[PDB]
């Protein structure tokens, strides 16, 4: 799936998610999301990862995740995204993913510190 | 932070988190699970993540996060964690953490597909 | 109220049966399309915010099922969370957590999270 | 039921005051340490196995507040699913989803998660 995986996947909101998969598991690349802090190079993020290499042969999906940590040589957000997920191959290759955002918080508000959500990638430029 | 994050964690499950955090943002590193699918090299796989390498200097924590894909020379569990969090310094310091364990299913069984916890990390070897 | 008040389904086939109250409450019944096995239908209460935001937000709502009836014990806990968005086509859009009870030992493994998006469209 | 029935507290010092049925309901009232400001008591209503495993296995529930009362609104809903632990300290420990209504343009921010852990011994 490596060849799958590495690629421009766009998500809901309009986000685009450009990753490299390496032989080795490694997931490298950059995002862009259309929403959130200060919604271009200036919305741009390092991400890294991981996924499955060698993922199971009965039609399940890859297990993958990545990071972004919202600072970038313009912005930031002092906060970071983790995306859990599977890749799912075929004609219309997808990335279902569920994601935890976390702020840097004091510890008076570290009960408010993290966002939860869905998001779902494919090849489909929106 | 850097120097702060940088280090041997360890979890309330007894998990051995090895990271270096880089002047970029980056995080990389093994994870070694006291839990979980073949429960020692076994039990060590390979992590990389993203950290805020200027936070706020109101006192708030240092958001950050990191993926495993839980396959390493060994052992496959075809599945990822990733953890996302906040780095508290001090004299007692801390990384809180919620995370997402998502495993490769089939479309059937995607429904079940990821786990949701909770994970803190001192230095203290337990 | 008389928005949620009704019969939905979800993205697995999942059918939601619910009466939102005057005062906040929901009361009803959920059988799910998935999972462990009237004998497949399961209690279900909740709330739900009764004077919502009137600026296009939607209406903030949550719901719990345990995975047991009299015939069936799934020693397991559902708990929905999300909102009601009235228009052409309402959706009840959720997220949720699965608890299972646990040892100790195997309590970092106790809950599954995922999201279920609701419709009255019949299957 | 004995064990769940009671005035628990978290981490934050919220008060959870719970009534367990016989029958898997859970009913009471959440007071909150934190967030948007009688007047800071808001109903829960919830689930929970009344048919727990005998193998040491905790007890499967889960409950829902929705942040409105005859005195404030935060439009909002927060769910609880979680198991209580019986023992020399009976701990309810829980994950949350704390669902805002939102515009569809926002509603990728909607929803909060954390973790909260109960017990009997006031703060």
């Amino acid at each position: 799936d490596q060849a799958g995986i590495t690629g421009t996947w766009y998500n809901q909101l309009g986000s685009t998610f450009i990753v490299t998969a390496g032989a080795d598991g490694a997931l490298t690349g950059t995002y862009e999301s259309a929403v959130g802090a200060g919604a271009n190079a200036e919305s741009r993020y390092v991400l890294t990862g991981r996924y499955d290499s060698a993922p199971a042969t009965d039609g399940s999906g890859t297990a993958l995740g990545w990071t972004v940590a919202w600072k970038n040589n313009y912005r930031n957000a002092h906060s970071a995204t983790t995306w859990s997920g599977q890749y799912v191959g075929g004609a219309e290759a997808r990335i279902n993913t569920q994601w935890l955002l976390t702020s840097g918080t004091t510890e008076a508000n570290a009960w408010a510190s993290t966002l939860v959500g869905h998001d779902t990638f494919t090849k489909v430029k929106p």
